[PDB]
């Protein structure tokens, strides 16, 4: 299967399959059973910032998402990431709806990754376009003309729909680690708005690292984010 | 044919073509009769440094090669770049070898694109730096003879196991990810490129010269481009 | 007299020194009057954003101010400002008024300088970016009526509590430390420089600009520079 | 006195005031005895590369000293750093000997400051300046020709002066940590050239983080680097 890691922006707790109650962001280390969560009050209809940060030296990956009235949620987890991703990567944003639904809305997305021993790559998007070319869409993931990219799928009444899995990743590989390197380190940042009339809404969004041929996994969408094909 | 924008660093002085006399710097608008050269003082089996920078507003673009001992030349040309390149290309590296050869040795290689708007930090940016080339370079396109190497460096055109340069040879290096070069509603476009590069020969005359390149998305070696072509163009046209 | 290059948004025509009849941005060079401008739409109350991009190999002053509604006006002067500025600068944003009154008000900054040479980055740089003013802005000169703000806002001139611009007024903002211009050996040296502004007005006529500029680091308000003169010479000459 | 949280390449085992047995490099908060050290293998004359991370997310001050041949020690330490600075600081290089001495040569420095909530500040120095207008030098401190910082004093004939101390502060003050934001990150750079003909080398190299209006403390050479006015 694919490797991932993925820092999680979950809306709907699955406590059946690790979730805590409650929505949450967590850490993902090759499972959708996050290694470590935190308590997350997702503000409907408002515009989100999720930031991801690691380094090879303190080898701590850790993430915070918060809102414009000051309100946030962070997560750490410590785990040396050259055990598990490999060299070379794709890195994408993921989002899902299953038998509730909300918008996936990423406004914007920016990524660093170094090698100092300096090789590195830096890439912002702060308006999308319709056709992104330095972006791999995949599943129900598209960009409009309103400068954002819509992971899952949504009406032209501007309605999400459900059982919805969408995909961006960035077109070129990257070169996550490198056994020369004295710092390997990323980061990332995007934001996001997430809407729900739904009583409830699912699934989440994630940022995410993966093989370089990673592709939407088979009946990934509601809880598994497309992310992972089962909930081991 | 494709389209393509260059800066040459023309190690070999073809005047039959419209070069100048004498080796020689040069930018090239789809053509390789350079609008615009300076003469250029290749130090042979030195490393020298180009920078190439573009924007929007003062539309010149300027490039500066100069070696360690402090001698450099250098070369603007008013242009308008909207008006030449595809709103998506891709950016690179190429060089070439004919009857008279010369290492076409890349050491390092960085790239910046930014496109500004409206407000601010309503930034779009592409950037990357190579300071070290990998055997398996997977954020790279490789066309021709151009191949990377766990020395580090990015050999654009071929070499002999013994070191030796050859000839008649030609290659290419793309960054794997279209450049989104120009955008209508951007307030400023902007690009800068560095590289660094080793030129050796042995011969009685280096030839051809390397060049930073912006293509078309899909440009790929022209037929017979070696030599005095440089990999980019089809014909002296 | 301190050593002034300046990119002016003038709100204000003064025909009688070398204004052109209309608002405009203007490239200014040891002087008020503009080397350069272009006609200028200032957008009363409207947050606009300039750019003012330069680089030595180019010698290509240039900049552009533009609004959300897509309007824009650009300049470009070609000049050496090697033989212009002194090695070592301050850079800072000058605002003033005089019969006629406007805001003045910063709501973002960020400014590169890079000074690049003979191999690869061996590179000094400096950047800063300020997106919110602090009350207590310790990286800032503020000098004349210049304040920042807990509304995260720079006010280069005075403004009231109820909101409203006062007349006769005159303030600059300058990064805290001395910037690196140019360096003789250096291949490279560029500079860029953005911010955003919001001058609104409910006079007449607004008066009188806001300019980016760069001087010797012990510049200061010239006296009696409120007015046409921006905060930035001694006189019209 | 003043405030400092500072990485110390410690070359010389003082161990009766905290140091290990050995030369090593430490995290110092307010104090010269390290809270987290790691043993360090000085390559006499080498050019070395030390990198200092840290980010209010994960809350880990990390840093890494290397050389060329590929040789490193690294140490991270758990700290919250907003309850130990002021919110506006200086950010420098300190370097000192004693009864033994060497070289305290830097070759380069970068620093970069950002908070997201982006205010940011990035310097690079690859060669100093004879005058260089943006560094307060204190001590014995000077920038030549060479477009080398020497932090501590050698003779006209290169020969490392004892009884030496001197610091490179950036000029401006940095806005290091701010309430409102959601990340607040800094990272540092150095090379740097330990040269010793005696038969110990010393005293060593610290970045440093200090209160804006910080001066060499009296009698700080030596095992004090340069940071702190006593062994507390
Ligand atoms: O542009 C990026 O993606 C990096 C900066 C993140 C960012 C840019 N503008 C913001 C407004 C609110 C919260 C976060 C941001
Ligand atoms: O220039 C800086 O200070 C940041 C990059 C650090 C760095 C630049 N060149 C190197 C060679 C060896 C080891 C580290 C480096
Ligand atoms: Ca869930
Ligand atoms: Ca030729
Ligand atoms: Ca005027
Ligand atoms: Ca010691
Ligand atoms: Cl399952
Ligand atoms: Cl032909
Ligand atoms: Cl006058
Ligand atoms: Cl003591
Ligand atoms: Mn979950
Ligand atoms: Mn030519
Ligand atoms: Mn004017
Ligand atoms: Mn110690």
């Amino acid at each position: 299967a694919d490797t991932i890691v993925a820092v999680e922006l979950d809306t709907y707790p699955n406590t059946d399959i690790g979730d805590p109650s409650y929505p949450h962001i967590g850490i993902d280390i090759k499972s959708v059973r996050s290694k470590k969560t935190a308590k997350w009050n997702m503000q409907n209809g408002k515009v989100g910032t999720a930031h991801i940060i690691y380094n090879s030296v303190g080898k701590r990956l850790s993430a915070v998402v918060s809102y414009p009235n000051g309100d946030s949620a962070t997560v750490s987890y410590d785990v040396d990431l050259d055990n598990v991703l490999p060299e070379w990567v794709r890195v994408g944003l993921s989002a899902s709806t299953g038998l509730y639904k909300e918008t996936n809305t990423i406004l914007s997305w920016s990524f660093t990754s170094k090698l100092k021993s300096t090789n590195a790559l830096h890439f912002v998007f702060n308006q999308f376009s319709k056709d992104q070319k330095d972006l791999i869409l995949q599943g129900d993931a598209t960009t409009g003309t309103d400068g954002n990219l819509e992971l899952t799928r949504v009406s032209s009444n501007g309605s999400p729909q459900g059982s919805s899995v969408g995909r961006a990743l960035f077109y070129a590989p990257v070169h996550i680690w490198e056994s020369s390197a004295v710092v390997a380190s990323f980061d990332a940042t995007f934001t996001f708005l997430i809407k729900s009339s739904d009583s409830h809404p699912a699934d989440g969004i994630a940022f995410f690292i993966s093989n370089i041929d990673s592709s939407i996994p088979s009946g990934s969408t509601g809880r598994l984010l497309g992310l992972f094909p089962d909930a081991n």
